[PDB]
């Protein structure tokens, strides 16, 4: 579980999140890796190095892998698998991309995939969106970051009306209640495929976060983006029952996308 900060070589900035900076770096003057460095103050940090033994054992292609944690000192770090394309959310919005619907399904795939290992596992991410899946440089997407959201410290991400919180990716019973489950994971994953098929486009983009609650309490759902085509926008629109027992599972969203893709090659 615990790795030699020593043996790291730290070399890029890639960027600052929930938890402070992050960075690319080599480990054993071999390896691509990326470095958490957590700030002070900002992670339940006992509570997530007890559960960093349980996410050690999560493996699978599509999930970003943890690679260990150097909890001697502080800051503590966190090394994971390096992705060379950064974030999917940034990846969607550069243009020069100018992807095929083909490669917007496979994306959509890739996130399928990893989100029903979580599931087969009984593991929830809790903030399943863009900014949290990877892009390698074969251009796979990967899941990062299940399951930390209940490490962070800062009120304004956890609460429902914080500041910081995923308001735009939450299920109805999610902002009225805090009932989170598999369906709420699912109801994201709904939301992370419009984003793709949207290149980036923020959900709600006319809304703020207090509209989108109230509009989609009432019934109000994202719309078709232009890249969809009719069975893609079904899957993604699926995600969305107002009821969380009526939504599909990550099984079934599985093979919903493996026949759109046979259907639509
Ligand atoms: C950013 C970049 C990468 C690149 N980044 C990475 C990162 C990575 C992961 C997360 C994050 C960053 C980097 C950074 C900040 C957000 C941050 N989020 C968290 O730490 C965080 N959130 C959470 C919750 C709130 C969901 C619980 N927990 O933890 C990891 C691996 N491989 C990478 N590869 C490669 N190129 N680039 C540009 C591309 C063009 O410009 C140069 C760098």
């Amino acid at each position: 579980w615990e790795i030699d900060p020593k043996d790291l070589t730290f070399l890029k900035e890639l960027g600052t999140g929930q938890f402070g900076v992050v960075k690319y770096g080599k480990w054993r003057g071999q390896y691509d890796v990326a470095i958490k460095m957590i700030k002070e103050g900002s992670m339940s940090e006992d509570e997530f190095i007890e559960e960093a033994k349980v996410m050690m054992n999560l493996s699978h292609e599509k999930l970003v892998q943890l690679y260990g944690v150097c909890t001697k000192q502080r800051p503590i770090f966190i090394i994971t698998e390096y992705m060379a394309n950064g974030c999917l959310l940034n990846y969607l919005r550069e243009m020069r991309h100018r992807f095929q619907t083909q490669q917007l399904l496979e994306m959509c795939k890739d996130v399928c995939e990893a989100m029903e290992y979580l599931e087969s596992k009984q593991f929830l991410h809790r903030d399943l969106a863009a900014r949290n899946c990877l892009v390698n440089d074969q251009g796979v997407v990967k899941v990062s970051d299940f399951g930390l959201s209940r490490y962070v410290l800062d009120d304004e991400y956890t609460s429902s009306v914080g500041s910081k919180f995923p308001v735009r990716w939450s299920p109805p019973e999610v902002l009225m209640y805090s009932k989170f489950s598999s369906k709420s994971d699912i109801w994201a994953f709904g939301v992370l495929m419009w984003e793709i098929y949207s290149l980036g486009k923020m959900p709600y983009e006319r809304f703020t976060n207090s509209e989108t609650a109230e509009h989609i309490a009432q019934g109000l759902r994202l719309y078709r983006p232009h890249l969809a085509s009719e069975k893609v926008y079904t899957i993604m629109y699926s995600c969305w029952h107002e009821k969380a027992d009526e939504r599909p599972t990550f099984k079934i969203l599985l093979s919903n996308i493996l026949d759109v893709m046979d259907e639509e090659s």
